[PDB]
């Protein structure tokens, strides 16, 4: 019953000591087909070699994508309700967690993806727009999974969705400021389709956050936001993921995030003024920790991998995960991680589980 990973204000702690999360996105081996149906055994050698590489270069965490759009897990009925999970999903996830533990690495599982709309999107769509379908997922898949895995020492936490803003409706006025998306006009938001209102996305996150914390009250929960324009109330923007916004959207008082996660990439070799690489954490007026959850040197406006990890570590952020084992240069990412290996000035990076 010892407390492992926790939050204090805008810092992350492990066994009561200040830590920093340093690592990478896997984010998959076989996209949407890595766990359940005896699929882990198929990718085990890649997952294990990635863990070995990371341990030797001082990384302490990996982000991995789980359901995505419901291609292989969980199990759906013909009307889009969730009926359960297959009988090797949990045991596959546990085997991976045991491998991670042997290498002192924490795993963060990402449930859904909003950045692309493919042929099984209707499965995720139902859970987004129909609250009774969402509840079936919570009851028959999410709670069983979170309850079964909560005592695994290598379980870092849960990310509800990658980039929900891929499918948001921009340019919408609202009487509630946090649901107003006029500031996202011209931003690129809604690239996969103008499908969901800000309130619909907020409800989706609020309900799943509450569910995880009902069965694992000490769990870390986040959302991977595509851009700071949707993740701060400073600079003329609005934060879709604040406690106030999520509770207004879905009504569950416990359905709040543990920490924020933001992605950042340059455009024509420059970062926009909203980027966390152009400001200190304190500029954004947030009351939870923030992890920079996707970035890389290839889209880093001339910054080295080392400089990007250094900025995150020293300017008030609580983690940095490069994108990704599958994409761009893996050696660049490992060299970045290695820069922080022995560091303790802004939290421990090498700590035992």
């Amino acid at each position: 019953a010892a407390v492992r990973l926790s939050v204090s204000g805008t810092n992350l702690n492990y066994n009561g000591h200040h830590i920093f999360l340093s690592g990478a996105n896997q984010a998959w081996v076989n996209y949407a087909r890595d766990f359940g149906h005896n699929q882990y055994s198929k990718g085990k050698s890649t997952f294990e070699s990635t863990l070995s590489d990371m341990q030797s270069h001082g990384g302490n965490s990996v982000r991995v994508w789980l359901h995505i759009e419901g291609e292989s897990t969980p199990e759906f009925d013909n009307n889009g309700y969730v009926t359960g999970i297959d009988n090797t999903l949990i045991s596959d996830m546990r085997a991976y967690l045991h491998a991670a533990q042997r290498h002192n690495i924490l795993i963060f599982f990402t449930l859904w993806n909003g950045a692309v709309k493919q042929s099984t999107h209707y499965r995720l769509n139902g859970l987004m727009v129909d609250t009774r379908k969402l509840q079936s997922y919570i009851d028959h898949a999410l709670k069983p999974m979170a309850n079964a895995l909560k005592n695994e020492k290598a379980l870092g936490g849960w990310d509800i969705m990658n980039e929900p803003e891929g499918e948001i409706k921009p340019g919408e006025s609202s009487s509630e400021p946090c649901f107003d998306t006029r500031h996202l006009s011209g931003s690129g938001a809604g690239w996969a389709g103008h499908l969901y209102s800000a309130q619909e996305i907020g409800r989706f996150v609020n309900w799943q956050a509450a569910a995880i914390k009902e069965v694992d009250p000490g769990a870390m929960v986040t959302v991977g936001s595509w851009n700071m324009k949707a993740d701060t109330d400073a600079m003329g923007f609005h934060n879709l993921y604040s406690d106030h916004c999520l509770v207004k959207a879905g009504g569950k008082q416990s359905g709040t995030l543990s920490f924020y996660q933001v992605h950042t990439y340059d455009w024509q070799n420059h970062f926009g003024n909203e980027s966390p690489f152009k400001h200190s954490f304190s500029n954004f007026r947030l009351k939870k920790p923030m992890v920079i959850g996707e970035f890389n040197q290839e889209h880093g406006a001339g910054m080295s991998s080392e400089s990007m990890f250094e900025w995150a570590y020293t300017k008030g952020y609580s983690g940095a995960w490069t994108w990704s084992r599958t994409d761009v240069s893996w050696n660049n990412q490992l060299r970045g991680m290695q820069h922080l290996k022995s560091r303790t000035d802004h939290g421990q990076v090498q700590f035992g589980l």
